RNA sequence: UAGAUGUUUAAUGUUAAUUAAUUUAUUAUUUUAAUAUUUAAUAUUUGUUUAUACAAAAGUAACUUUUUUUGAAUAUAAAG
């Protein structure tokens, strides 16, 4: 079966970023978008544990790496 | 029956000098601010399918431990 990462390979990217490209641009780089106010995670009830939207969708993590990379340029390129 | 020729309330009422049966004459039709109806078997709601761009101000109901730089300090999501 087609594999992202056994493709990338081919195209020599990367695993992180030919992902980026297959969720919207919100999980991976530093633009606008709201997520949903129920994966904003919780507090621990006397009953539940805790949550974290780090701990839930470790894969929607913003990539602010590969943010640095591609869409803003350092401050050390243009001396 | 009942005073009288008809519109300025009667009260020691658990003596505001009391202590176990007060069984307290007490209420403004409407201008008040709270509740309850009636319209109401209702009006409106009803989630099985479309074609994706980035800034800033804008919020902060909000969390974060997890890799900001090789700059020290600072800050990285959310409307009107």
């Amino acid at each position: 079966r087609f594999n992202l990462d056994e493709a990338a390979a081919e195209l020599q990217l990367d695993e992180a970023y030919v992902a980026s490209l297959y969720k919207p641009l919100h999980y991976t780089y530093s633009m606008k978008g709201q997520r949903y106010p129920a994966e904003q995670g919780r507090t621990s009830r006397p009953g539940s544990l805790a949550a974290s939207r780090d701990r839930m969708f470790p894969l929607y993590r913003r990539n602010y790496k590969l943010n640095r990379e591609l869409r803003v340029l350092d401050h050390r390129r243009i001396s």
